[PDB]
Order: C-alpha cells, then sequence, then structure tokens
C-alpha cells in the first residue's frame, strides 16, 4: 500500500502539471476526502455552469416539459459551436453540453417553477434570480465543490426528491466512460462567462461490485486549456486512489 502522503502528492502533481489550480473531492460512504493543489477551493462558491444540466433535466422530465426521446430541433440559427447545429434529445444534448437545448428546456419550465424546484432541492445557494435561461452560466446561482459531490452522491443513490424513474432517466444520460468493469457517470462544466473561468467534472464511479463513489473536480480554466484536462486529471486521480 502507497502512503496517503504519496496519494496526496501524486494527485496534487496532476493539477500542478496541468498548470491550473483545483480540487477533487471524493466521497466514500459518508467520508469526504479533498485532494489537489488548492484545497481551500473545497468550500468556495462558483457557478455550476453546465453541471446544472443534471438538475435542469431532472426538473424538466419530472414536470413533463420533455420526454427522453423527444427531439429538440436545431432552429437553423448559427450556434457558438458547429457540433450544436443539429437535432438532439436531452441525452445527446447532455453529452455535447448543448446550452441552447437546455435553455429551451429551462424556458419550458419557466422562472417560477424553476425557482421552486431549485429551492426544493436546495441546490447550492438556491438563488436563480430573474433570467430563467442563464442563471447557471453567469450567476446568481453558485455552489461549492463539497455541495456538488453531495449532489452527485444523492443522484447516484436516488435520494433526490424526484421519482426514481426521473433519476434513472437522467443517470442514463451521464455515462461517459467504462474502465476495467467500472462505469464513470459525470457531467462536465466550463463557465466561460465568469472570471476566472471555472471548470467542473462532477459524478460518480459505479464499481463492478455495486459501490458508487461520488467525486467533484473543480479547477480554474484559462484560455488555451483543453476541456479534456478535466477528464484526464479525474481519471488519473481515481486510478491513483484505486477507485478505477
Ligand atoms: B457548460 O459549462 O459545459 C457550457 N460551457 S460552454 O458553452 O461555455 C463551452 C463548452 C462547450 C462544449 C462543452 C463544454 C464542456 O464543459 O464540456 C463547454
Amino acid at each position: 500500500h502507497i502512503s496517503s502522503q504519496q496519494h496526496e502528492k501524486a494527485i496534487k502533481s496532476y493539477f500542478d502539471e496541468a498548470q491550473t489550480q483545483g480540487v477533487i473531492i471524493i466521497k466514500e460512504g459518508k467520508n469526504l476526502s479533498t485532494y489537489g493543489n488548492a484545497l481551500a477551493r473545497a468550500n468556495k462558491e462558483y457557478v455550476p455552469a453546465s453541471t446544472f444540466k443534471m438538475l435542469n433535466a431532472l426538473i424538466g422530465l419530472e414536470n413533463h416539459k420533455a420526454t427522453t426521446n423527444e427531439i429538440f430541433k436545431w432552429d437553423g440559427k448559427k450556434r457558438t459551436y458547429p457540433m450544436w447545429e443539429k437535432d438532439m434529445t436531452l441525452g445527446e444534448a447532455m453529452a455535447l453540453s448543448a446550452v441552447p437545448v437546455y435553455q429551451e428546456l429551462a424556458r419550458r419550465t419557466g422562472l417560477e417553477l424553476m425557482q421552486k424546484e431549485v429551492k426544493r432541492v436546495n441546490f447550492g445557494n438556491t438563488n436563480i434570480g430573474t433570467q430563467v435561461d442563464n442563471f447557471w452560466l453567469v450567476g446568481p446561482l453558485k455552489i461549492t465543490p463539497v455541495q456538488e459531490v453531495n449532489f452527485a452522491d444523492d443522484l447516484a443513490h436516488n435520494r433526490l426528491p424526484f421519482k426514481l424513474e426521473t433519476q434513472e432517466e437522467v443517470k442514463k444520460m451521464l455515462l461517459i466512460k467504462e474502465v476495467n468493469g467500472s462505469k464513470i457517470y459525470a457531467k462536465s462544466g466550463w463557465g466561460m462567462g465568469v472570471t476566472p473561468q471555472v471548470g467542473w467534472l462532477t459524478g460518480w464511479v459505479e464499481q463492478a461490485n455495486g459501490k458508487k463513489i461520488p467525486f467533484s473536480l473543480n479547477l480554474e480554466m484559462k484560455e488555451g486549456m483543453s476541456g479534456s484536462i478535466r477528464n484526464e486529471i479525474t481519471y488519473k486521480s481515481l486510478e491513483n486512489l484505486g477507485i478505477i
């Protein structure tokens, strides 16, 4: 067995080498562990960015604003990324992190119902303000990494206050990787309309044996960083800890 000094040093080095600052929080049962090169980030608020898609989708499905097979049609207007210029389900929009689709869903839900559901879930600071289509991108909604891993822990275990079927539909949308009989469920986030920019990967490992290990990586993205650094640092960290 590797010392935890070694674990903490190895995981800190993954952040150091990506030349960023960040934290990965791992929950094992009820025990939270904080790793990385900027531990104090663990209890600081950031916009949830596209991590909010998880709750956005729970809210919309529970409230019959969409079904899992409905196709959100591209309206033909130029999008920020050409990959978004196509027709997609909530599932496909989740994988592509297609903001316009999740904005449409937010608009269907409406400000009033959205506010009620976010308070009911008590997600982050629970504050959505007045614009139903961008509160998760630029504020006022904010959340700590500890809160994000706890949200992930809830979803993984079907503990959120939504039907089981709602939760299962959403979890099916989040499978991003399989590694030696482990499945990684997670949602990326990248908040580019805040400064500094925040990057997220929040989810859980479902191990071969049934155990679900939640995690939230939170870091600072800067210009010319690749998105996949969030993934790379996560996988390296989970492997270093023998979680995958
Ligand atoms: B959300 O935070 O992922 C949306 N962020 S974005 O629209 O500013 C840029 C973007 C596009 C596609 C994928 C990502 C990502 O986070 O994986 C981000």
